[PDB]
């Protein structure tokens, strides 16, 4: 076993988000577009199979699933259909991911704390929190 399949690995659901329309804004996503994704509770599920982690995420309004070694940059199409270069690592027990496109960068930071999943999102100034409790 490791770390990172005994903190994260399951079955997610968002139970609070904070301040994820002000994110969105400041990645770009436009206003219909931010209406109906702020709506979205997604599952996340993470898995691990060896060195390759999985996330999943699965709502009403869009499904994407990333894999990837960590430390190795990979490229993804986000949620809001961004073509970035990501890079996923663990830092001192904390999944950091980096995600580059056009001369931009955002972080994504899942942490555990409790019994819960606490994802903070970070554009420029502003952060968005997204806690998710066990499925
Ligand atoms: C920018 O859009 C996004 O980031 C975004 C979505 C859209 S689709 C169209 C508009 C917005 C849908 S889901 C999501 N982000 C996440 O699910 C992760 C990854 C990053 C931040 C929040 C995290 C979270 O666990 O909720």
């Amino acid at each position: 076993g490791s770390h990172m399949c005994d903190a994260f690995v399951g079955t997610w659901k968002l139970v609070s988000s904070e301040n994820f329309d002000d994110y969105m804004k400041e990645v770009g996503v436009g206003f219909a577009t931010r209406k109906v994704a702020g709506m979205a509770k997604p599952n996340m599920i993470i898995s691990v199979n060896g060195d390759v982690i999985t996330i999943k995420s699965e709502s009403t309004f869009k499904n994407t699933e990333i894999s990837f070694i960590l430390g190795q940059e990979f490229d993804e199409v986000t949620a809001d259909d961004r073509k970035v270069k990501s890079t996923i690592t663990l830092d001192g027990g904390v999944l950091v991911h980096v995600q580059k496109w056009d001369g931009k960068s955002t972080t994504i930071k899942r942490k555990r704390e409790d019994d819960k999943l606490v994802v903070e999102c970070v554009m420029k100034g502003v952060t968005s929190t997204r806690v998710y409790e066990r499925a």
